[PDB]
């Protein structure tokens, strides 16, 4: 069960299954054996390879939006990782899987979102899509990716949702980063408009060890 | 059940329930309200957003698992689009899935594909990598992909799954495009090495018309 670690934050307990497989089989690169310059890049392959942790995962959030009142009509996954948890929880909950990617990959009619400023040096914000229409007005949308970090590729997903006058339910992350203070950074943005939006992580990136290390 | 429309190219017969459903929800799009530079853009939202075909898919392709002898042991799906199916059946069969993606977005001791050269003003081959050691000796490997079109990025799969020492039990799309003859190609290609190579697709291209049109 979900533990409330900052306003509107939630973090799966640790000594539930899903959170021991989670802090078992995830494995992280440095930037040697990895495609992006960050410290540790958490392998999503780590996690689809292991077939109990990806069923853990299933399992968990299905019961979790199964039980939910009023329940989500729709799941809204980020490109590319996102797309490979939100399908197989959409099919047992009989709900629309619907996909949110650049410009340049997303086909129809689009909405694009628009990102904040980027801070010093940093890290180009990206502009995301979804189809006009692809959410109704009065949908309850689960949004979901692997990891949430900065939280601007979530934020692309709330401007969205809420350009669709729909409503998010949750951001779903399997993995969460404290240190980059996502959840109390939307929560405060554009006047506190993002306040009450949930944030629901997997696993505390905190919680990793070199024991997580997947370097040769 | 699936028929033989080429030596070792086999198609869901249209008197099946998923292939009418994937008659009926496939939608597509032409350059002006698409990414890219085909006369027809099969949108993978159309299929991801209807729940009951991407349950009849994700139902079909397990219970044909699950009875095939001998098993799978892995599926291997591409990015991104081979992502909104693979997991969903690899959860139910409790094996792993693993990702073939660009290299620059693979995580990991990787192995590169080598493309043969392009066709006249043609398009660009992509180099895929898989991660050293994903896909293990004597492994079974379903690919899995929502389009085979020319059949470069089946081959990329091919060429990752053989060089890691591994058979490949299939190459499964959701659509298939039997006028550019990517198993026919595929079969004939390096001397007839990949000869026995299976290919399935759940619906023919040629069966789409503009009631299928997405365009606004
Ligand atoms: N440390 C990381 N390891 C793997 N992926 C990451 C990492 N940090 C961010 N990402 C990816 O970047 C996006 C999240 O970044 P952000 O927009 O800063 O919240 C997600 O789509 C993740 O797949
Ligand atoms: N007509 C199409 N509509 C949507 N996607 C396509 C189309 N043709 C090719 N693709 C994509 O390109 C790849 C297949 O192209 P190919 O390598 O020529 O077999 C797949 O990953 C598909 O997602």
């Amino acid at each position: 069960s979900l533990k409330e670690i900052g306003p509107n934050s939630l973090l799966l307990e640790d000594s539930h299954s899903l959170s021991q497989l989670l802090k078992k089989n995830y494995r992280w690169y440095s930037p040697i054996f990895s495609p992006r310059n960050v410290p540790r890049f958490a392998d999503v392959s780590s996690i689809t390879e292991s077939p109990e942790t990806l069923k853990a995962i299933r399992d968990f959030l299905v019961e979790r939006y199964r039980t939910m009142s009023p329940a989500p009509t729709h799941i809204l996954g980020f490109d590319a990782r996102g797309f490979l948890f939100g399908p197989m929880i959409a099919v047992e909950l009989g709900i629309p899987f619907v996909l949110m990617r650049k410009a340049d990959k997303n086909a129809g009619l689009l909405i694009r979102s628009e990102p904040y400023e980027k801070e010093y040096k940093e890290a180009a914000p990206e502009v995301m899509t979804i189809r006009h229409g692809s959410i109704g007005k009065n949908s309850r949308v689960v949004l979901i990716d692997d990891v949430l970090a900065t939280g601007g590729t979530a934020l692309s997903g709330l401007q969205l949702v809420e350009a669709s006058g729909a409503e998010v339910v949750e951001m779903v992350s399997i993995l969460t980063i404290p240190f980059l203070k996502a959840a109390e950074r939307i929560h405060s943005t554009a006047g506190g408009r993002y306040k009450n939006v949930r944030f629901i992580g997997l696993l505390s990136e905190d919680v990793l060890t070199e024991a997580n290390c997947g370097d040769l």
